[PDB]
């Protein structure tokens, strides 16, 4: 039906998430999640005044239509803000489409491919030691796979952290023979390095930890320029994962047809939603690679439900990340995904089977919060 | 010095303008423009929102550094909106410096390059007759070079929402040569003639028409194919000799990294306000040159005359100068953004004031509300979403 009203929702339930919703002019409505991470007013201002109005009046069944509309229309292509919002809409079209069809999202992609969804956590540790025990407490949990990460020895606006590569890379392998040593073989090992590295040190590491066997080592460098990953790809065996930084399938297409990675880790609510993403895992079928979906806690419950979706039906399917919400996010947006031994299960309500109180939402207003910079101990300005 | 404050002016003058202001404890300012055309707020609240309040306190000297800072520290990288508003911060802290320096942008730069920038003007008609006759009047106020369109036989934000255009590649494709044919036939071979094709055609469309228009010696045959994937040319180059010019939409060097170092492009268009400021347009102007091509910058009404003054002083320095769009502001806009830049005999002359020599007039600019104004967008005859 058409769409009688749209708008966002922004809320800080222990941080800020905005959210688009869209009333068609039978009542039914969806929602899809806007949240970018240190720049959300830049989205919720690219929504309410340039999307929003257009979206009045149109057919809301015109999925793909509108996200052409939306896309080309903008003149200006792609970009984190742009995709963003456009992810929104998309995601809030399907949640309405699923609904209108009277079927669980995963439904309406083709079916389930799976009967669980495994998903990773995060055990991160001041010391070795100290990201041991988290290990333990995530295998206790029931997660099958443990993202580590541990301190390397020697906010409203922007924290400020230190970096030295070179210490990183001495001491990095000796985290992953611990958690080995500790835990066996049968766990799978996750490492993020959070684009610190230049490609052949990144090839250095990757050859270090090989006896260490890892899932993947994600985002080694910075890679807008695509080619970055192909020494790293020709010197280690280790698997690769880069992503979560993107917002198009032109930012990866190269990455993936050269076989220069394993997982993509694009998101739904920062890649253009639904509609896009099932063009990216599509691509990435061709050549071997799997979907790697970025789950921090700032996509909300919404990106997290239809990711949920999303995996269970995608053939290739890799792994979802799972960083907890707080309560108080949990209770802003009502969910029927669930959480059991390590796995998620996909609902089973229509549509992606989230939705937002808009009464709880109104009670934590947004408050300004920064990502952090990282520097190189000359005061280099370096990649966080 | 440290920056004490930095701020938006929003203003309308004819169309939106969205400037940034920054000012350092000594008083001195600098303004940057941030001008994102139908995603005016978006830029707006980027900058207003979440670099605004990082500037405060930072060393206005540091340009890179704050580049950097903006780019790397966003986390999300590239972009319309993202790029747009470190340009905006990035074109008021070169201004700031060259105002130190006391000299003009240009001369901080490396100095003047030429004595003056050919730019070109914007001729249409329904008819091709009627944009013959828009030659003609544009050639007589010293024009050198013309970009030509005209009807196609069965402002551009011109709406709060976006207008809707119907299109056909077919009929477009078997009538364009005629309108060169004509304007070569009336005016001869010494004009530039340029023509913008806009993003509509596939690339061995567009592979076609550039064959069928090489014996009219386009200046440059513009935005033949959408390029995300810059591979899109590839076709194009490989079959014509006509001239191809790209990236107005383009924000970033990584979105025509490859285009250049192919050589599958002679003219790269992403201008000052959009690509990231004089310190990223300097790289990409520097990456050109090593393959022969040449700046054009995207010289439209919905850059402001702050990115115009910068873009002229960057045009008067840069070896590889290629040429200058010229679609003229508004008399409203001009006396909104008092500026030193002139206009002579088809030509621009960098100012000598220091700095990028275009200021805001902060009162005059309260007056001109701002007014939602959306870009079109282009529909096949059956209905099919394309690109405008
Ligand atoms: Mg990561
Ligand atoms: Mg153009």
């Amino acid at each position: 039906l058409k769409i009688r009203d749209a708008y966002t929702i922004v809320t800080c339930p222990g941080r800020n998430f905005v959210t688009l919703k869209i009333v068609t002019e039978s009542g039914t409505h969806g929602i899809g999640d806007a949240t970018l991470n240190g720049r959300e007013m830049a989205v919720a201002a690219y929504l309410d005044e340039h999307v929003v109005p257009a979206l009045i009046g149109r057919d809301a069944g015109r999925i793909e239509d509108t996200w052409q509309y939306l896309y080309r229309g903008a003149y200006w292509r792609r970009g984190p803000v742009t995709m963003t919002a456009i992810a929104a809409v998309d995601m809030a079209l399907w949640d309405i489409k699923a609904k209108a069809a009277g079927m669980p999202l995963y439904q309406l992609l083709g079916g389930k491919s799976r009967e669980r969804v495994m998903t990773y956590a995060h055990c991160t540790g001041q010391t070795i030691e100290d990201c041991l025990g988290e290990v333990a407490r995530h295998v206790e949990l029931g997660y099958r796979a443990v993202r580590v990460q541990s301190g390397v020895p020697g906010s409203s606006l922007p924290a400020e952290h230190v970096w030295s590569t070179e210490k990183y890379l001495n001491h990095a392998p000796k985290l992953f023979a611990a958690v080995r040593e500790r835990f066996g073989d049968d766990l799978h090992v996750l490492h993020d390095v959070h684009h610190r590295l230049t490609p052949i040190e990144a090839a250095r590491l990757g050859k270090a930890v090989e006896p260490y066997h890892l899932f993947w080592l994600e985002d080694c460098v910075p890679a807008e320029n695509q080619e970055s990953l192909r020494l790293i790809r020709e010197h280690t065996t280790t698997p690769l994962a880069i992503g979560e930084v993107f917002n198009s399938i032109h930012d990866c297409r190269e990455l993936i047809q050269n076989q220069w990675i394993d997982y993509i880790r694009m998101p739904l609510t920062h890649g253009g939603g639904i509609t896009a993403m099932r063009r990216v895992a599509d691509l990435a079928s061709l050549y071997h690679v799997r979907t790697g979906f970025h789950g921090p806690t700032d996509l909300s419950p919404v990106c997290l439900g239809a990711a949920i979706h999303f995996d269970t039906w995608v053939p290739n399917f890799g792994i979802q990340e799972h960083m907890p919400h707080t309560d108080e996010t949990d209770a802003v947006f009502p969910h029927d995904y669930r959480f059991e031994d390590g796995h998620f299960l996909a609902g089973e309500s229509p549509g992606h089977g989230v939705d937002i109180d808009e009464e709880l939402a109104a009670k934590y207003p947004y408050e300004r919060a920064s990502l952090p910079v990282n520097r190189l101990e000359d005061g280099t300005l370096w990649h966080w």
